């Protein structure tokens, strides 16, 4: 209720289950779910803190036995396989949500990871005035794109103080239905849960399933490693910081270790922000769940 949404009620398939990103909202898939269509549920799973109703949980683990309690609850017939998925971290509850299930007795029949980092452990980051300004400015335009004002279309350098209120005044501007003071709160109780799902992700340590084959897994790739932000479209150190990051890093092959029943899609998407809005990106997106979810 607080963390589970049915984003497409109806049909008589098994559902299709995906996981938020790092921002904790779900409404990047109501397009997916709209394509998949009438036949296949679409459930997913946003993270607690977004109604402000609690604190946003931190740690990966614990998110992940959260929404695994409820699907058990909900599916009580153990001989039904789960049908998992997710964008960025979403791709890693997925993971996890399959561990836990498989150390519970159930099977997962198919993982889709979009755009999924592997999780290194190693991102020691402390915050600063650039961490913040940026996933702040992330969190505006997910808000954005949250009621379709706009697109990923923040200076450098810019100091979270002054870049909270101009991300307020857009907002109205391009006509966010708030007063300033509520869309000034709503930023901030997002970017919290941002800010945890972020520390969530980079403490994270994956172990391995107890079924390594069982899911038939897709991963879809965006078209560069070394470019999670489009230089043409980000600036600052923070970008900077994450594309050198990635720049050495083969997040792909590092999954397929943990999954060996492999699918690769490499897609034209511009950037790690691009999967789910690239043309191409998204197609093939479509075209695999049809299959894998229409039987």
């Amino acid at each position: 209720d607080p963390v589970f949404e049915i984003l497409q009620s109806r049909g008589r398939r098994s559902p299709a289950v995906w996981f938020h990103g790092s921002m904790g909202t779900v409404q990047a898939y109501l397009g997916l779910a709209r394509a998949i269509g009438d036949e296949v549920p679409f459930h997913a799973f946003q993270s607690r803190g977004l109604r402000g109703e609690d604190a946003p949980l931190a740690d990966l683990g614990e998110m992940a036995a959260l929404y695994t309690r409820r699907l058990l609850a909900r599916q009580p017939d153990e001989s039904r396989a789960f049908r998992l998925g997710g964008y960025s971290q979403g791709g890693l509850l997925a993971y996890e949500v399959t561990r836990q299930l498989q150390l519970a007795g159930r099977r997962v029949e198919s993982l889709v990871m979009v755009d999924t980092p592997y999780a290194y452990g190693d991102m020691a980051l402390k915050d600063d005035d650039d961490t913040d300004s940026l996933r702040l400015a992330i969190v505006y335009v997910n808000l954005l794109l949250m009621n379709g004002l706009g697109d990923f279309s923040h200076r450098p350098g810019i100091d979270p103080a002054e870049l909270l209120p101009a991300l307020v005044r857009a907002g109205i501007d391009r006509g966010l239905p708030y007063t300033p003071q509520a869309l000034g709160q709503l930023i901030e109780r997002h970017h919290r849960v941002a800010r945890a799902n972020e520390t969530a992700a980079r403490t994270y340590l994956p172990a391995d399933l107890p079924h390594p084959g069982q899911p038939v897994v897709h991963y879809f790739a965006r078209r560069h490693p070394q470019v999670y932000f489009d230089p043409a479209r980000f600036s600052g150190p923070m970008v900077e910081w994450t594309n050198r990051y990635f720049a050495d890093k083969d997040c792909a092959s590092r999954w397929q270790r943990h999954l060996p029943t492999w699918h690769h899609h490499a897609t034209p998407a511009v950037d790690h922000f691009a999967m789910l809005t690239d043309s191409a990106s998204f197609a093939a997106i479509v075209r695999t769940c049809r299959e894998l979810y229409l039987g």
